[PDB]
């Protein structure tokens, strides 16, 4: 065929029922994730190719920087509940991996501030039990499908996307390929 699992995916051996139909895990800590959002914009132009009715749901990671790494896991869960996303994803990026400013849950919070997010506002987020439930929900979506490495995406529970064995040499080529591929394995 043209997509050959084992080739632009894998299939999980042990689906994920009920599992969110486009999933993403990422870490901001995670090199290729900082590429995936700031030079390849994979989640937007996944977005953009994929059918109507079709939910996109992106989970933060534990697993990597320590302390700090669960620090940005509550930190996404925040993010997500006071539906910030899109004004804190570059500057925790950048705060982690370029400018290397961030280096407590206090400086975490900072961006969030300084991305007009109101102090308050924010430690009351932090703080609630929603967010506690949204950090529990990005965990067990993670044990769901064993995970260890990001950044990563599931499709529908079953299939999982392997950018390995894609085409590099064109950033602008990668990304469409790997697009086209979740709205193959969505139609699936």
């Amino acid at each position: 065929a043209q997509y050959e699992d084992g080739k632009q995916y894998t299939t999980l051996e042990k689906p994920v029922a009920g599992a969110p139909q486009v999933l993403e895990f990422f870490s901001f800590f995670c090199p290729h994730c900082y590429q995936f959002e700031e030079v390849l914009h994979i989640s937007d132009n996944v977005k953009k190719k994929l059918p109507e009715g079709v939910k996109m749901t992106k989970y933060h990671v534990n697993f990597m920087g320590g302390d700090l790494g669960k620090d940005l896991t509550q930190a996404w869960a925040v993010a997500m509940a006071l539906g910030v996303e899109d004004k804190v994803t570059v500057p925790l990026f950048e705060g982690v991996q370029k400018t290397q400013t961030i280096r407590s849950a206090s400086d975490i919070r900072d961006v969030f501030i300084n991305a007009g997010i109101k102090g308050e506002e924010y430690d009351a987020a932090w703080n609630s039990f929603v967010v506690k439930s949204l950090v529990a929900q990005q965990e067990k979506a993670a044990a769901d499908v064993q995970l260890r490495g990001v950044p990563a995406m599931f499709v529908n529970g079953k299939y999982q996307l392997n950018p390995q064995g894609m085409d590099t040499s064109n950033m602008d080529v990668f990304v469409q390929q790997y697009a086209d591929t979740v709205k193959y394995l969505s139609e699936k």
